[PDB]
Order: C-alpha cells, then sequence, then structure tokens
C-alpha cells in the first residue's frame, strides 16, 4: 500500500476554510490519505496562535482561526483524511518571527541567526530550541486527531537551511531535538530531504521519514543523497516529485493549460519516480518508499479567487489521484 496525499501552501496564499473543506472533499472522493497544511513560511504564519498572538475568532485575510482550523481537521477526520501538520523549521520562518519580534523584541534577538531574518538560530541556541520547542506544542495539540493516533505525522521542515552543508552536525542536531519534542506527542517527524548531507546521515534521529523532492548538489559538485542512500541508513521516503508533482496555480492559467498539465503527469508521474540529478523521473526499486503527493505551492497564486484556485487544483487533485 502506497499513500497519495496533497500538500497545500496555505502560507504564500490565502485559503478560506471553505475552499479547503472542497480541496479535502475531491480527496477523499478519489481515496487519498491526507492533506498536508503548509502553514508556515516566510511570507505568514496563516494559522492561529495563542504563543504568537494571533486570536482573532473571526475570519480575516492573515489566519486560519482557531475554529476554523479544528472545523477543517474535524471535517478531514470524518472523511477518513489524516490531516499532517507542517511548520518549516529551521528556515522558512520569517513569518513567526516578525510574530515574535512584536511580542518581545528582546526574545527574537536571542534566536533570530544573525545574517537572515528567515532563519532561527539552529547552531546549538538553547533559547531558540526552548522557544519553538512552546510553538511545537500549540501545535501538536491543536492537530490533535484521535481517529489516527499512533500514525500522525508532522512536516518539520528542514528544506533550504542555510549554513546547513558546513553546518551539517549543528542542523541536524536541531532537527533530532524538535523530533524528540514531537515524538514527546506520539507524531512520526518528517523533514525534506535536501539540506541532509552525508556527513549527517549518521546522526539524524530515524523516527524521521523523508519528503524526497529533489536529490541535491552538493558545493564540491558531488551528488548528495538518494533513496537508495537513505535506505542505506533506515530512512523511509516519499515521493514529492519537484517537476511531476509540484504545481504552482497562477491567474495567466487557463483550461488548455491544466489539460496540458494533466497529459504531462500521464508520463511524468510514477508512484516510485523521483528526481534524480540525473533522471528527473528516475524508478527507484527499493523498499523504503511509502507514498507521494502533489503539492500546490502559493507563491504564484497572488491574483487568485477562492473559486479559480479550485478551478485549477480540484482536476489535477482528481488526475493525480488517479494515475
Ligand atoms: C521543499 C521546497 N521548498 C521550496 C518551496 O518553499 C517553494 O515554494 C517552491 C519553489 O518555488 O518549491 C520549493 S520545494
Amino acid at each position: 500500500d502506497q499513500e497519495k496525499g496533497i500538500t497545500i501552501d496555505i502560507s504564500r496564499k490565502h485559503y478560506t476554510v471553505e475552499t479547503l473543506k472542497s480541496l479535502v472533499d475531491e480527496i477523499s472522493y478519489n481515496g487519498g490519505n491526507y492533506v498536508q497544511l503548509h502553514f508556515s513560511d516566510n511570507e505568514n504564519y496563516a494559522i492561529a496562535s495563542e504563543y504568537l498572538g494571533q486570536s482573532s475568532e473571526n475570519t480575516n485575510n492573515t489566519y486560519l482561526t482557531k475554529n476554523e482550523l479544528l472545523s477543517l481537521i474535524a471535517y478531514s477526520n470524518d472523511k477518513d483524511i489524516l490531516v499532517i501538520p507542517d511548520i518549516d523549521l529551521p528556515a522558512h520562518s520569517k513569518g513567526w518571527l516578525e510574530l515574535i519580534k512584536k511580542k518581545d523584541v528582546k526574545l527574537y534577538n536571542d534566536i533570530v541567526t544573525d545574517y537572515s531574518e528567515e532563519t532561527l538560530d539552529y547552531y546549538d541556541n538553547r533559547v531558540a530550541l526552548d522557544t519553538v520547542n512552546q510553538l511545537l506544542d500549540e501545535v501538536l495539540d491543536l492537530f490533535y486527531q484521535p481517529k489516527f493516533e499512533g500514525k500522525q505525522r508532522i512536516v518539520l521542515g528542514g528544506d533550504e537551511v542555510s549554513g546547513s552543508e558546513v553546518h551539517q552536525l549543528d542542523f541536524i542536531d536541531f532537527m533530532n531535538q524538535i523530533a524528540s519534542t514531537v515524538k514527546e506527542s506520539k507524531y512520526e517527524p518528517q523533514m525534506w530531504n535536501d539540506s541532509i548531507t552525508s556527513e549527517g546521515i549518521a546522526n539524524l534521529d530515524d523516527s524521521f521519514s523523508i519528503l524526497y523532492w529533489q536529490q541535491s548538489t552538493l558545493s564540491s559538485g558531488e551528488e548528495s543523497l538518494n533513496v537508495e542512500d537513505f535506505e542505506n541508513w533506515g530512512f523511509s521516503v516519499y515521493n514529492y516529485n519537484a517537476y511531476s508533482l509540484y504545481f504552482l496555480p497562477s491567474n495567466g492559467f487557463t483550461q488548455e493549460d491544466i489539460n496540458e498539465q494533466m497529459d504531462y503527469m500521464n508520463w511524468a508521474y510514477a508512484h516510485n519516480k523521483f528526481f534524480y540529478i540525473s533522471d528527473y523521473y528516475h524508478a527507484v526499486e527499493t523498499s523504503n518508499v511509502k507514498g507521494s503527493s502533489l503539492t500546490f505551492w502559493g507563491e504564484h497564486a497572488t491574483d487568485l479567487s477562492q473559486k479559480k484556485l479550485l478551478k485549477q487544483e480540484l482536476p489535477l487533485i482528481r488526475h493525480y489521484l488517479n494515475l
């Protein structure tokens, strides 16, 4: 059994709870297993947080209200859909850091890297970890789903982490700490593949499953880890193929563009065809593949209405889930 999931960037692009409910409808209709809610990135933190000071119980253009989010999860669970929270650490973090800035400038200066406003100081900084751990406790609580007790998961990010190649062991140790927090609440931790190196893989908690989206190149020009490599060190992977399984909804796109996307997916997509440097659709023969996901990234969706978002996403969801 392979899982199939949809991942929705609700950070770079605002989504009503109704749009998300209709998306989950389509996921359930076609026998999908999960939806991944990428709600924290540089542009915005798009759910409600006591801890960060997003409390309004009223609908708004910034974040899902607590009850909105909780309604969405209850809805998804009723359709046998697991909701997987996705909070991006330690980079892609400007959104909630700006919230910490406004809440407590002193704490902000104690946890932000000296060089990036998007990156939390993962370089062995205790107060950075403590802040994150509190934010994670709130998030683990919000996404509690008793129907999926003992199968819940959370994406902790780990993608595009500046400094992580050179300072690999600090990256890994940080990822292990936040892994530890979430295992405390019985979730399985997950992260993107891209910032983990040969140096780091031996120290990484193998409780992590990996979201394999694109094989990285080291600064030497050498090839970074592939799925076999991850298999060799005990890591399960999921195919998030950056070509076949990524799509950026855009105002410019018509019906014919969506038709072309579906014709492309017909040949480009398979459950086990990952994006390797050499072959963008590389068939892999390992035993560590657990599923796949189509992902809607939000950063081209600037001028899309809720309706036009549905019009683009709904058919791609259906096509992917039936391939
Ligand atoms: C994981 C990934 N991190 C990036 C996202 O943050 C961007 O939205 C998009 C690039 O345009 O895809 C890559 S994949």
